[PDB]
């Protein structure tokens, strides 16, 4: 029935870092007769998880061979 | 009935220290004719409560300054 209390977390970053590639697709959720609060903790959520996509991204193609036997040459 | 000696606290400091700030404040000192001491411990009690109230009102800006977002592009 209830949750527990929201962060502190002040502040908006798209606001502060709009020239970081996840912007486009953040930039994707609109409020269909959403309120402002309610727009904005989606948006923090929406964040989050392209935040964390591109973080799961940037552990992957590096953990794919960590050295590589082809830049011994280079 | 009585008090505590008071502390030595030798010299003005509003004297020596012109440059300083807060004594545009510390001008207007209601003397009704106050004797030749006891306008000195009450310029000694009103120099130290705007003493304190100045580094209360700079220590609540630099708790309230943190390092910001549009200080992390800075």
């Amino acid at each position: 029935a209830r949750r527990l209390p929201k962060p502190t977390l002040q502040g908006r970053l798209e606001a502060d870092f709009p020239d970081s590639p996840l912007l486009p697709k953040f930039q994707e959720l609109n409020q269909n007769n959403l309120p402002n609060d309610v727009f904005r903790e989606a948006q923090r959520s929406y964040l989050v998880f392209l935040t964390s996509q591109f973080c799961y991204e940037e552990y992957v193609q590096r953990t794919f061979g960590v050295p590589r036997r082809q830049r011994a040459i280079d």
